[PDB]
Protein backbone atom coordinates (compact mmCIF):
# COMPACT_ATOMS: atom_id res chain seq x y z
CA UNK A 1 0.00 0.00 0.00
CA UNK A 2 1.12 3.54 0.39
CA UNK A 3 4.65 4.21 1.63
CA UNK A 4 5.57 5.09 4.92
CA UNK A 5 7.27 8.31 4.69
CA UNK A 6 9.59 10.40 7.05
CA UNK A 7 8.95 14.99 7.24
CA UNK A 8 11.73 16.46 8.63
CA UNK A 9 10.99 19.98 9.37
CA UNK A 10 7.40 21.33 10.69
CA UNK A 11 7.56 25.15 9.64
CA UNK A 12 4.00 25.88 8.02
CA UNK A 13 5.09 24.72 4.72
CA UNK A 14 6.61 21.18 6.62
CA UNK A 15 3.34 20.84 8.48
CA UNK A 16 1.16 21.41 5.24
CA UNK A 17 3.62 18.62 3.50
CA UNK A 18 3.29 16.31 6.60
CA UNK A 19 -0.53 16.54 6.70
CA UNK A 20 -1.24 15.77 3.14
CA UNK A 21 0.58 12.52 3.38
CA UNK A 22 -1.05 11.28 6.67
CA UNK A 23 -4.31 12.16 5.08
CA UNK A 24 -3.58 10.53 2.05
CA UNK A 25 -2.93 7.23 3.85
CA UNK A 26 0.45 7.32 4.54
CA UNK A 27 2.32 6.26 7.72
CA UNK A 28 3.80 9.62 8.38
CA UNK A 29 6.94 10.10 10.74
CA UNK A 30 7.35 13.34 12.19
CA UNK A 31 10.32 15.88 13.90
CA UNK A 32 11.10 19.58 14.37
CA UNK A 33 14.05 21.29 15.88
CA UNK A 34 11.38 23.58 17.51
CA UNK A 35 9.33 22.23 20.06
CA UNK A 36 5.47 21.72 19.88
CA UNK A 37 4.53 21.82 16.50
CA UNK A 38 3.54 18.20 16.23
CA UNK A 39 0.89 17.70 18.32
CA UNK A 40 -2.03 18.22 16.11
CA UNK A 41 -0.80 16.14 13.84
CA UNK A 42 -0.05 13.37 16.40
CA UNK A 43 -3.80 13.52 17.08
CA UNK A 44 -4.40 12.77 13.21
CA UNK A 45 -2.46 9.74 13.08
CA UNK A 46 0.95 10.70 12.69
CA UNK A 47 3.95 9.19 14.59
CA UNK A 48 6.30 12.32 17.03
CA UNK A 49 9.80 10.94 16.33
CA UNK A 50 12.15 10.77 19.19
CA UNK A 51 14.81 12.46 17.53
CA UNK A 52 16.30 12.65 13.97
CA UNK A 53 17.88 9.58 14.06
CA UNK A 54 14.43 7.68 14.85
CA UNK A 55 12.88 9.51 12.26
CA UNK A 56 15.18 8.63 9.91
CA UNK A 57 14.83 5.21 10.55
CA UNK A 58 10.96 4.82 10.39
CA UNK A 59 11.08 5.19 6.68
CA UNK A 60 12.53 4.87 3.17
CA UNK A 61 11.29 7.77 2.05
CA UNK A 62 12.52 10.98 4.30
CA UNK A 63 10.92 14.23 3.31
CA UNK A 64 13.15 17.61 4.08
CA UNK A 65 11.78 20.89 4.53
CA UNK A 66 13.38 23.02 6.78
CA UNK A 67 14.88 26.74 6.16
CA UNK A 68 18.07 26.47 3.99
CA UNK A 69 20.60 24.16 3.55
CA UNK A 70 22.97 24.92 6.33
CA UNK A 71 19.50 23.68 8.70
CA UNK A 72 19.52 20.40 6.44
CA UNK A 73 23.36 19.76 7.29
CA UNK A 74 22.65 20.97 10.98
CA UNK A 75 20.16 17.78 10.92
CA UNK A 76 21.75 15.32 9.21
CA UNK A 77 25.35 15.60 9.51
CA UNK A 78 25.64 14.22 12.95
CA UNK A 79 23.72 10.96 11.50
CA UNK A 80 26.10 7.60 11.36
CA UNK A 81 24.44 5.06 9.00
CA UNK A 82 20.94 5.94 9.37
CA UNK A 83 20.69 6.83 5.59
CA UNK A 84 22.03 4.30 3.81
CA UNK A 85 19.69 2.21 1.64
CA UNK A 86 16.93 5.21 2.12
CA UNK A 87 15.59 8.35 -0.44
CA UNK A 88 16.37 11.64 0.28
CA UNK A 89 13.83 14.45 -1.13
CA UNK A 90 15.10 17.94 0.16
CA UNK A 91 12.04 20.27 -0.53
CA UNK A 92 14.05 22.61 1.16
CA UNK A 93 14.79 25.50 -0.72
CA UNK A 94 18.60 26.00 -1.88
CA UNK A 95 20.59 26.48 -5.27
CA UNK A 96 21.65 24.38 -7.74
CA UNK A 97 25.03 24.00 -6.48
CA UNK A 98 23.66 23.09 -2.85
CA UNK A 99 21.56 20.42 -4.94
CA UNK A 100 24.75 19.04 -6.30
CA UNK A 101 26.40 18.69 -3.50
CA UNK A 102 24.16 17.09 -1.84
CA UNK A 103 23.89 14.38 -4.35
CA UNK A 104 27.53 13.15 -3.51
CA UNK A 105 26.76 14.06 0.06
CA UNK A 106 23.79 11.54 -0.02
CA UNK A 107 26.23 9.19 -2.70
CA UNK A 108 28.81 8.46 0.45
CA UNK A 109 26.11 7.64 2.74
CA UNK A 110 24.78 5.00 0.12
CA UNK A 111 21.48 7.35 -0.07
CA UNK A 112 19.53 8.07 -3.42
CA UNK A 113 18.93 11.73 -3.27
CA UNK A 114 16.10 13.94 -5.13
CA UNK A 115 15.97 18.07 -4.93
CA UNK A 116 12.72 19.03 -5.04
CA UNK A 117 11.26 23.04 -5.15
CA UNK A 118 7.87 23.92 -3.87
CA UNK A 119 6.42 25.93 -6.47
CA UNK A 120 3.51 26.94 -3.95
CA UNK A 121 2.20 28.29 -1.01
CA UNK A 122 1.80 26.21 2.15
CA UNK A 123 -2.25 26.08 1.96
CA UNK A 124 -2.09 24.73 -2.48
CA UNK A 125 -0.46 21.37 -0.92
CA UNK A 126 -2.36 18.62 -2.30
CA UNK A 127 -4.83 20.61 -4.39
CA UNK A 128 -4.18 21.18 -8.13
CA UNK A 129 -3.24 24.45 -8.27
CA UNK A 130 0.30 22.92 -6.27
CA UNK A 131 3.55 22.17 -8.14
CA UNK A 132 6.74 20.70 -6.95
CA UNK A 133 9.47 19.98 -9.43
CA UNK A 134 12.00 17.17 -8.77
CA UNK A 135 15.69 16.58 -10.10
CA UNK A 136 18.32 13.60 -9.48
CA UNK A 137 18.13 9.96 -10.59
CA UNK A 138 15.12 8.99 -12.28
CA UNK A 139 14.98 5.58 -10.82
CA UNK A 140 13.94 7.21 -6.97
CA UNK A 141 11.71 9.50 -8.28
CA UNK A 142 9.65 6.49 -10.49
CA UNK A 143 9.45 4.70 -7.20
CA UNK A 144 8.18 7.32 -5.21
CA UNK A 145 6.11 9.14 -7.58
CA UNK A 146 2.70 7.51 -6.18
CA UNK A 147 3.69 9.18 -2.68
CA UNK A 148 5.10 12.62 -3.67
CA UNK A 149 2.43 13.01 -6.08
CA UNK A 150 -0.10 13.20 -2.61
CA UNK A 151 1.42 17.06 -2.41
CA UNK A 152 0.80 17.55 -5.89
CA UNK A 153 -1.72 15.39 -7.46
CA UNK A 154 -2.25 17.66 -10.67
CA UNK A 155 1.51 19.25 -10.54
CA UNK A 156 4.37 16.98 -9.81
CA UNK A 157 7.07 16.79 -12.18
CA UNK A 158 10.62 15.52 -12.89
CA UNK A 159 12.73 17.45 -14.51
CA UNK A 160 15.70 15.30 -15.51
CA UNK A 161 19.15 13.32 -13.77
CA UNK A 162 21.15 16.55 -13.02
CA UNK A 163 20.67 17.02 -9.77
CA UNK A 164 20.58 21.36 -10.19
CA UNK A 165 18.24 20.87 -12.03
CA UNK A 166 15.10 21.99 -9.74
CA UNK A 167 16.69 25.08 -8.60
CA UNK A 168 17.34 26.15 -11.66
CA UNK A 169 13.81 26.22 -12.71
CA UNK A 170 12.91 27.35 -9.06
CA UNK A 171 14.67 30.39 -9.67
CA UNK A 172 13.32 31.26 -13.47
CA UNK A 173 10.46 30.76 -12.02
CA UNK A 174 10.30 33.00 -9.28
CA UNK A 175 11.78 35.81 -11.80
CA UNK A 176 7.97 35.74 -13.30
CA UNK A 177 6.41 36.22 -10.23
CA UNK A 178 8.71 39.59 -8.97
CA UNK A 179 8.17 40.18 -12.61
CA UNK A 180 3.69 40.08 -11.75
CA UNK A 181 4.11 41.77 -8.42
CA UNK A 182 6.42 44.52 -9.32
CA UNK A 183 4.13 45.44 -12.10
CA UNK A 184 1.03 45.13 -10.15
CA UNK A 185 2.78 47.03 -7.38
CA UNK A 186 4.07 49.68 -9.38
CA UNK A 187 0.86 50.01 -11.37
CA UNK A 188 -1.20 50.13 -7.32
CA UNK A 189 1.44 52.86 -7.13
CA UNK A 190 0.15 54.93 -10.18
CA UNK A 191 -3.49 54.29 -10.08
CA UNK A 192 -3.53 55.00 -6.13
CA UNK A 193 -2.71 58.73 -7.01
CA UNK A 194 -5.69 58.73 -8.99
CA UNK A 195 -7.78 57.26 -6.32
CA UNK A 196 -7.97 53.77 -7.48
CA UNK A 197 -7.45 51.21 -4.98
CA UNK A 198 -5.36 48.34 -5.10
CA UNK A 199 -8.42 45.99 -4.37
CA UNK A 200 -10.33 47.92 -7.64
CA UNK A 201 -7.10 47.23 -9.35
CA UNK A 202 -6.45 43.50 -8.66
CA UNK A 203 -9.35 41.65 -11.11
CA UNK A 204 -7.83 43.42 -13.92
CA UNK A 205 -4.31 42.69 -12.84
CA UNK A 206 -5.42 39.64 -12.55
CA UNK A 207 -7.42 39.05 -15.63
CA UNK A 208 -4.33 40.64 -17.39
CA UNK A 209 -1.81 38.04 -15.93
CA UNK A 210 -3.61 35.39 -16.66
CA UNK A 211 -3.69 36.90 -20.30
CA UNK A 212 -0.30 37.41 -20.92
CA UNK A 213 0.18 33.57 -19.30
CA UNK A 214 -0.82 32.75 -23.49
CA UNK A 215 1.31 35.42 -24.70
CA UNK A 216 4.28 33.33 -23.14
CA UNK A 217 3.10 29.79 -24.49
CA UNK A 218 3.23 31.93 -28.52
CA UNK A 219 6.74 33.57 -27.65
CA UNK A 220 8.40 30.01 -26.70
CA UNK A 221 8.58 28.89 -30.69
CA UNK A 222 9.48 32.22 -31.27
CA UNK A 223 12.85 32.01 -28.87
CA UNK A 224 13.44 28.20 -30.03
CA UNK A 225 13.35 28.98 -33.53
CA UNK A 226 15.43 32.40 -33.35
CA UNK A 227 13.00 34.53 -35.39
CA UNK A 228 11.31 37.05 -33.61
CA UNK A 229 8.07 38.09 -36.23
CA UNK A 230 6.72 41.84 -35.16
CA UNK A 231 2.88 40.56 -34.31
CA UNK A 232 1.01 43.36 -33.40
CA UNK A 233 4.22 45.09 -31.67
CA UNK A 234 7.55 45.98 -33.23
CA UNK A 235 10.46 46.39 -30.27
CA UNK A 236 10.10 50.22 -31.34
CA UNK A 237 6.28 50.64 -30.19
CA UNK A 238 7.26 48.77 -27.23
CA UNK A 239 9.89 51.21 -26.25
CA UNK A 240 7.64 54.29 -26.93
CA UNK A 241 5.04 52.71 -24.45
CA UNK A 242 7.88 51.97 -22.34
CA UNK A 243 8.85 55.35 -22.27
CA UNK A 244 5.24 56.72 -21.65
CA UNK A 245 4.68 54.62 -18.64
CA UNK A 246 8.05 56.09 -17.49
CA UNK A 247 6.20 59.55 -18.42
CA UNK A 248 3.39 59.00 -16.42
CA UNK A 249 5.28 57.87 -13.12
CA UNK A 250 7.54 60.76 -13.66
CA UNK A 251 4.34 63.16 -13.69
CA UNK A 252 2.47 61.17 -11.05
CA UNK A 253 5.53 61.31 -8.57
CA UNK A 254 5.84 57.65 -8.63
CA UNK A 255 8.99 55.57 -9.15
CA UNK A 256 10.11 55.97 -12.53
CA UNK A 257 13.51 53.19 -12.19
CA UNK A 258 10.95 50.07 -13.66
CA UNK A 259 9.73 51.53 -16.37
CA UNK A 260 13.18 53.27 -17.48
CA UNK A 261 14.75 49.79 -16.72
CA UNK A 262 12.21 48.40 -19.02
CA UNK A 263 12.93 50.55 -21.47
CA UNK A 264 16.67 50.12 -21.51
CA UNK A 265 15.97 46.17 -22.33
CA UNK A 266 13.98 47.86 -25.64
CA UNK A 267 16.36 50.56 -26.34
CA UNK A 268 19.28 48.26 -25.97
CA UNK A 269 17.56 45.52 -28.28
CA UNK A 270 16.92 48.37 -30.90
CA UNK A 271 20.52 49.01 -30.85
CA UNK A 272 21.36 46.01 -32.33
CA UNK A 273 18.93 45.66 -34.45
CA UNK A 274 15.90 44.68 -34.31
CA UNK A 275 13.49 47.90 -33.78
CA UNK A 276 11.30 45.96 -36.11
CA UNK A 277 11.25 42.40 -34.29
CA UNK A 278 8.73 41.23 -31.78
CA UNK A 279 9.32 41.53 -27.65
CA UNK A 280 10.49 37.48 -28.35
CA UNK A 281 14.06 39.30 -29.70
CA UNK A 282 14.84 40.26 -26.10
CA UNK A 283 16.32 36.62 -25.34
CA UNK A 284 19.37 37.81 -27.05
CA UNK A 285 20.91 40.33 -24.84
CA UNK A 286 19.29 37.72 -22.36
CA UNK A 287 21.34 35.34 -22.92
CA UNK A 288 24.62 37.40 -23.29
CA UNK A 289 26.75 38.31 -20.27
CA UNK B 1 -32.09 48.99 -33.09
CA UNK B 2 -28.23 48.72 -33.18
CA UNK B 3 -26.42 52.23 -33.02
CA UNK B 4 -24.81 53.40 -36.33
CA UNK B 5 -20.99 53.26 -35.91
CA UNK B 6 -17.80 54.52 -37.47
CA UNK B 7 -14.46 53.27 -37.81
CA UNK B 8 -11.83 55.51 -38.51
CA UNK B 9 -8.49 53.50 -38.88
CA UNK B 10 -8.27 50.08 -40.41
CA UNK B 11 -5.35 48.30 -39.39
CA UNK B 12 -5.18 44.88 -37.90
CA UNK B 13 -7.07 46.66 -34.99
CA UNK B 14 -9.30 48.93 -36.65
CA UNK B 15 -10.01 45.74 -38.99
CA UNK B 16 -10.74 43.48 -36.07
CA UNK B 17 -13.25 46.50 -34.62
CA UNK B 18 -15.13 46.96 -37.91
CA UNK B 19 -15.49 43.58 -38.52
CA UNK B 20 -17.00 43.08 -34.88
CA UNK B 21 -19.32 45.41 -35.17
CA UNK B 22 -20.21 44.84 -39.04
CA UNK B 23 -21.06 40.95 -37.35
CA UNK B 24 -23.24 41.92 -34.53
CA UNK B 25 -25.50 43.28 -37.16
CA UNK B 26 -24.51 47.62 -36.88
CA UNK B 27 -24.47 49.48 -39.74
CA UNK B 28 -20.55 50.07 -40.00
CA UNK B 29 -19.10 52.58 -42.00
CA UNK B 30 -15.26 52.84 -42.41
CA UNK B 31 -12.51 55.02 -43.36
CA UNK B 32 -8.32 54.25 -43.96
CA UNK B 33 -6.04 56.29 -45.37
CA UNK B 34 -5.37 53.31 -47.30
CA UNK B 35 -8.47 52.07 -49.60
CA UNK B 36 -7.63 48.77 -49.72
CA UNK B 37 -8.24 47.79 -46.51
CA UNK B 38 -11.88 48.00 -46.24
CA UNK B 39 -12.00 46.06 -49.34
CA UNK B 40 -13.40 42.93 -47.61
CA UNK B 41 -15.67 45.17 -45.05
CA UNK B 42 -17.39 46.60 -47.70
CA UNK B 43 -17.68 43.27 -49.81
CA UNK B 44 -19.53 42.65 -46.11
CA UNK B 45 -21.78 45.14 -45.86
CA UNK B 46 -19.47 48.08 -44.48
CA UNK B 47 -20.26 51.76 -46.35
CA UNK B 48 -16.89 52.68 -47.71
CA UNK B 49 -16.95 56.42 -46.33
CA UNK B 50 -15.20 58.59 -48.95
CA UNK B 51 -13.85 60.94 -46.77
CA UNK B 52 -13.29 61.51 -42.97
CA UNK B 53 -15.98 64.28 -42.96
CA UNK B 54 -18.20 61.62 -44.85
CA UNK B 55 -17.01 58.64 -42.13
CA UNK B 56 -17.70 61.46 -39.24
CA UNK B 57 -21.33 62.11 -40.34
CA UNK B 58 -22.56 59.06 -41.14
CA UNK B 59 -22.97 57.75 -37.39
CA UNK B 60 -23.09 59.23 -34.13
CA UNK B 61 -20.30 57.12 -32.97
CA UNK B 62 -16.91 57.13 -34.06
CA UNK B 63 -14.36 55.00 -33.14
CA UNK B 64 -10.88 55.97 -33.72
CA UNK B 65 -8.02 53.37 -33.92
CA UNK B 66 -4.76 54.53 -35.27
CA UNK B 67 -0.99 54.46 -34.83
CA UNK B 68 -0.82 57.15 -31.89
CA UNK B 69 -2.17 60.58 -31.28
CA UNK B 70 -0.32 62.41 -33.87
CA UNK B 71 -2.28 60.33 -36.49
CA UNK B 72 -6.01 61.02 -34.76
CA UNK B 73 -4.83 64.67 -34.67
CA UNK B 74 -4.21 64.31 -38.53
CA UNK B 75 -7.00 62.99 -39.45
CA UNK B 76 -9.37 64.97 -37.49
CA UNK B 77 -8.10 68.70 -36.85
CA UNK B 78 -8.90 69.46 -40.11
CA UNK B 79 -12.36 69.10 -39.46
CA UNK B 80 -15.20 71.73 -39.02
CA UNK B 81 -18.43 71.49 -37.48
CA UNK B 82 -17.72 67.78 -38.06
CA UNK B 83 -17.99 66.17 -34.89
CA UNK B 84 -20.83 68.48 -32.77
CA UNK B 85 -23.47 66.25 -31.46
CA UNK B 86 -21.67 63.17 -31.65
CA UNK B 87 -19.44 60.64 -29.11
CA UNK B 88 -15.77 59.99 -30.25
CA UNK B 89 -14.05 57.12 -28.64
CA UNK B 90 -10.15 56.86 -28.95
CA UNK B 91 -9.29 53.09 -28.84
CA UNK B 92 -5.45 55.02 -29.88
CA UNK B 93 -3.05 53.76 -27.66
CA UNK B 94 -1.91 56.88 -25.69
CA UNK B 95 -0.26 59.01 -22.44
CA UNK B 96 -2.95 60.65 -20.22
CA UNK B 97 -1.92 63.93 -21.30
CA UNK B 98 -2.95 62.76 -24.63
CA UNK B 99 -6.13 61.80 -23.42
CA UNK B 100 -6.88 64.84 -20.93
CA UNK B 101 -5.61 67.56 -23.74
CA UNK B 102 -8.16 65.35 -26.31
CA UNK B 103 -11.30 65.77 -23.74
CA UNK B 104 -10.89 69.05 -23.86
CA UNK B 105 -10.45 69.34 -27.65
CA UNK B 106 -13.35 67.42 -28.44
CA UNK B 107 -15.40 69.67 -25.86
CA UNK B 108 -14.43 72.68 -27.44
CA UNK B 109 -15.76 70.56 -30.77
CA UNK B 110 -19.36 69.99 -29.36
CA UNK B 111 -18.18 66.34 -29.15
CA UNK B 112 -18.23 63.96 -26.27
CA UNK B 113 -15.44 61.80 -25.95
CA UNK B 114 -14.54 58.39 -24.68
CA UNK B 115 -10.78 57.29 -24.07
CA UNK B 116 -10.45 53.73 -24.54
CA UNK B 117 -7.65 51.46 -23.96
CA UNK B 118 -7.76 47.78 -25.82
CA UNK B 119 -6.19 45.28 -23.96
CA UNK B 120 -6.32 42.50 -26.18
CA UNK B 121 -4.92 41.41 -29.92
CA UNK B 122 -6.82 41.84 -32.48
CA UNK B 123 -7.71 38.15 -33.04
CA UNK B 124 -9.29 38.11 -29.49
CA UNK B 125 -11.42 41.17 -30.48
CA UNK B 126 -15.35 40.12 -29.72
CA UNK B 127 -14.16 36.61 -27.76
CA UNK B 128 -14.46 36.33 -24.07
CA UNK B 129 -10.68 37.41 -23.71
CA UNK B 130 -10.80 40.58 -24.82
CA UNK B 131 -10.52 43.38 -22.51
CA UNK B 132 -11.67 47.01 -23.25
CA UNK B 133 -11.46 49.74 -20.86
CA UNK B 134 -12.75 52.90 -20.79
CA UNK B 135 -12.45 56.37 -19.30
CA UNK B 136 -14.67 59.78 -19.62
CA UNK B 137 -18.69 60.43 -18.94
CA UNK B 138 -20.20 57.66 -17.86
CA UNK B 139 -23.74 59.18 -19.86
CA UNK B 140 -21.88 58.56 -23.06
CA UNK B 141 -20.54 55.29 -22.24
CA UNK B 142 -24.02 53.95 -21.13
CA UNK B 143 -25.86 55.16 -24.54
CA UNK B 144 -23.13 53.39 -26.72
CA UNK B 145 -22.71 50.30 -24.20
CA UNK B 146 -24.70 47.59 -26.19
CA UNK B 147 -22.29 48.49 -29.29
CA UNK B 148 -19.03 48.95 -27.46
CA UNK B 149 -20.09 45.35 -25.89
CA UNK B 150 -19.31 43.90 -29.23
CA UNK B 151 -15.65 44.73 -28.77
CA UNK B 152 -15.32 42.82 -25.46
CA UNK B 153 -18.43 41.07 -24.44
CA UNK B 154 -17.23 39.68 -21.19
CA UNK B 155 -14.37 42.34 -20.73
CA UNK B 156 -15.95 46.07 -20.95
CA UNK B 157 -15.22 47.91 -18.53
CA UNK B 158 -15.97 51.78 -17.78
CA UNK B 159 -13.56 53.04 -15.30
CA UNK B 160 -14.67 56.61 -14.36
CA UNK B 161 -14.85 60.11 -15.70
CA UNK B 162 -11.71 61.07 -14.99
CA UNK B 163 -10.41 61.87 -18.46
CA UNK B 164 -6.76 60.08 -17.95
CA UNK B 165 -7.70 57.19 -16.12
CA UNK B 166 -7.75 54.30 -19.14
CA UNK B 167 -4.32 55.68 -20.32
CA UNK B 168 -3.05 55.14 -16.87
CA UNK B 169 -4.45 51.85 -16.77
CA UNK B 170 -3.97 51.12 -20.10
CA UNK B 171 0.02 51.61 -19.47
CA UNK B 172 0.04 49.86 -15.83
CA UNK B 173 -1.54 46.51 -16.94
CA UNK B 174 1.27 46.93 -19.74
CA UNK B 175 3.78 47.12 -17.02
CA UNK B 176 2.88 43.45 -16.07
CA UNK B 177 2.98 42.32 -19.39
CA UNK B 178 6.68 43.46 -19.93
CA UNK B 179 7.52 41.84 -16.24
CA UNK B 180 6.60 38.34 -17.05
CA UNK B 181 7.65 38.75 -20.72
CA UNK B 182 11.11 39.75 -19.42
CA UNK B 183 10.76 36.68 -16.82
CA UNK B 184 9.65 34.02 -19.50
CA UNK B 185 12.73 35.31 -21.88
CA UNK B 186 15.40 35.49 -19.27
CA UNK B 187 14.68 32.39 -17.59
CA UNK B 188 14.63 30.73 -21.20
CA UNK B 189 17.81 31.80 -21.71
CA UNK B 190 19.19 30.70 -18.58
CA UNK B 191 17.55 27.40 -18.56
CA UNK B 192 18.45 27.07 -22.18
CA UNK B 193 22.34 26.76 -20.82
CA UNK B 194 21.07 23.89 -19.38
CA UNK B 195 19.51 22.12 -22.62
CA UNK B 196 16.51 23.28 -21.79
CA UNK B 197 14.53 24.51 -24.92
CA UNK B 198 12.23 27.44 -24.37
CA UNK B 199 9.19 25.29 -25.47
CA UNK B 200 9.85 22.58 -22.37
CA UNK B 201 10.08 25.73 -19.96
CA UNK B 202 6.77 27.72 -20.93
CA UNK B 203 4.08 25.18 -20.19
CA UNK B 204 5.44 25.69 -16.68
CA UNK B 205 5.81 29.19 -17.39
CA UNK B 206 2.80 29.47 -18.74
CA UNK B 207 1.45 27.71 -15.72
CA UNK B 208 3.02 29.59 -12.99
CA UNK B 209 1.88 32.73 -14.09
CA UNK B 210 -1.69 32.22 -13.82
CA UNK B 211 -1.01 31.09 -10.21
CA UNK B 212 0.88 34.09 -9.50
CA UNK B 213 -2.17 35.89 -10.87
CA UNK B 214 -3.97 34.55 -7.38
CA UNK B 215 -1.07 36.39 -5.37
CA UNK B 216 -1.91 39.51 -7.15
CA UNK B 217 -5.99 39.02 -5.63
CA UNK B 218 -4.04 38.42 -2.45
CA UNK B 219 -1.75 41.12 -2.23
CA UNK B 220 -4.45 43.91 -2.83
CA UNK B 221 -5.99 44.19 0.46
CA UNK B 222 -2.44 44.18 2.10
CA UNK B 223 -1.66 47.17 0.00
CA UNK B 224 -4.82 49.22 0.53
CA UNK B 225 -4.67 48.23 4.39
CA UNK B 226 -0.70 49.58 4.48
CA UNK B 227 -0.40 46.36 6.00
CA UNK B 228 2.56 43.57 4.91
CA UNK B 229 2.55 40.20 6.35
CA UNK B 230 5.58 38.25 5.58
CA UNK B 231 3.01 35.26 5.19
CA UNK B 232 5.55 32.22 4.06
CA UNK B 233 8.62 34.31 2.51
CA UNK B 234 9.65 37.94 4.12
CA UNK B 235 11.60 40.29 1.83
CA UNK B 236 14.34 38.59 3.47
CA UNK B 237 14.42 35.69 1.84
CA UNK B 238 12.89 37.00 -1.40
CA UNK B 239 15.75 39.39 -1.86
CA UNK B 240 18.25 36.26 -0.87
CA UNK B 241 16.44 34.30 -3.53
CA UNK B 242 17.14 37.16 -6.07
CA UNK B 243 20.75 37.08 -5.57
CA UNK B 244 20.83 33.43 -6.14
CA UNK B 245 18.88 33.98 -9.27
CA UNK B 246 21.56 36.84 -10.55
CA UNK B 247 24.62 34.57 -8.89
CA UNK B 248 23.55 31.69 -11.24
CA UNK B 249 22.89 34.00 -14.18
CA UNK B 250 26.84 35.03 -13.43
CA UNK B 251 27.77 31.45 -13.12
CA UNK B 252 26.26 30.53 -16.68
CA UNK B 253 27.32 33.79 -18.24
CA UNK B 254 23.65 34.76 -19.13
CA UNK B 255 22.81 38.15 -18.75
CA UNK B 256 22.27 39.33 -14.66
CA UNK B 257 21.16 43.17 -15.14
CA UNK B 258 17.23 42.04 -14.74
CA UNK B 259 18.21 39.76 -11.29
CA UNK B 260 20.42 42.75 -10.03
CA UNK B 261 17.54 45.28 -10.72
CA UNK B 262 14.76 42.78 -8.46
CA UNK B 263 17.68 42.55 -6.00
CA UNK B 264 18.10 46.46 -5.51
CA UNK B 265 14.39 47.26 -5.09
CA UNK B 266 13.73 44.60 -2.79
CA UNK B 267 16.85 45.96 -0.68
CA UNK B 268 15.89 49.36 -0.70
CA UNK B 269 12.71 48.41 1.11
CA UNK B 270 14.66 46.23 3.32
CA UNK B 271 16.43 49.15 4.67
CA UNK B 272 13.60 51.03 5.06
CA UNK B 273 12.71 48.59 7.74
CA UNK B 274 10.72 45.66 5.73
CA UNK B 275 13.21 42.62 6.29
CA UNK B 276 10.13 40.80 7.85
CA UNK B 277 7.34 42.08 5.99
CA UNK B 278 5.66 40.22 2.63
CA UNK B 279 6.82 41.56 -1.12
CA UNK B 280 3.51 43.73 -1.22
CA UNK B 281 5.61 46.48 1.11
CA UNK B 282 7.47 47.03 -2.20
CA UNK B 283 4.29 49.11 -2.33
CA UNK B 284 6.01 51.71 -0.39
CA UNK B 285 9.17 52.29 -2.67
CA UNK B 286 7.05 52.57 -5.75
CA UNK B 287 5.25 55.41 -4.39
CA UNK B 288 8.43 57.55 -4.10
Amino acid sequence: GPAAVTVLGLGRMGSALAAAFLAAGHSTTVWNRTPGKADELAARGARRAGSVAEAVAAAPLVVVCVADDEAVHQLLDPLDGALAGRTLVNLTTGTSAQARANAAWAKERGAAFLDGAIMAVPEDIATGDAVLLYSGPRDAFDAYEEALRVLAPAGTTHLGGDAGLAALHDLALLGIMWGVLNGFLHGAALLGTAGVRAGDFAPLAARMTTVVAGYVTAAAPEVDAGSYPAGDATLTVHQEAMRHLAEESEALGVNAELPRFLQLLAGRAVAEGHAESGYSALVEQFRKA
